[PDB]
C-alpha cells in the first residue's frame, strides 16, 4: 500500500505543469467555454453555489486538472472549492480522502491519455 503511494508520487511530478497554480488559472479559464469546471475555479465560489455535490465536483475537479496538465497534488487541492471534501472533513479524513480520490482520478486519466 504505502508503496503504491510513492509510485503515484513520482508519477504525477513527472506528468507536471511544472508551473505555479497563479499561472495555472489563467490557462484553466482561457482553455475552455463556459462549463461547470469553469465557474468554480475562475470564479473562486463553492459547490453550493452551483447546487452540486461536493464529493461529485471533487471527482470532475481533480480529473479536469490532470487532462489540463497539471497533477501535482498541491495544486490540484489548491484549486479545489471551499466545500470541498478534500479540503473541509475531520482533518485525519481529509488526507485519506484526498488520495483515494487523487489516486483513482488520476488512474482514469492516464489511461485515457495514453489511449
Amino acid at each position: 500500500t504505502v508503496v503504491e503511494f510513492e509510485e503515484l508520487r513520482k508519477e504525477l511530478v513527472k506528468r507536471d505543469s511544472g508551473k505555479p497554480v497563479e499561472k495555472i488559472k489563467e490557462e484553466i479559464c482561457t482553455k475552455s467555454p463556459p462549463k461547470l469546471i469553469k465557474e468554480i475555479i475562475c470564479e473562486n465560489k463553492t459547490y453550493a453555489d452551483v447546487n452540486i455535490d461536493r464529493s461529485r465536483g471533487d471527482w470532475h475537479v481533480i480529473l479536469y486538472l490532470m487532462k489540463h496538465g497539471v497533477t501535482d497534488p498541491d495544486k490540484i487541492l489548491e484549486l479545489l472549492p471551499r466545500d470541498s471534501k478534500a479540503k473541509e472533513n475531520e482533518k485525519w479524513n481529509t488526507q485519506k480522502y484526498f488520495v483515494i480520490t487523487l489516486s483513482k482520478a488520476w488512474s482514469v486519466v492516464k489511461k485515457y491519455l495514453e489511449a
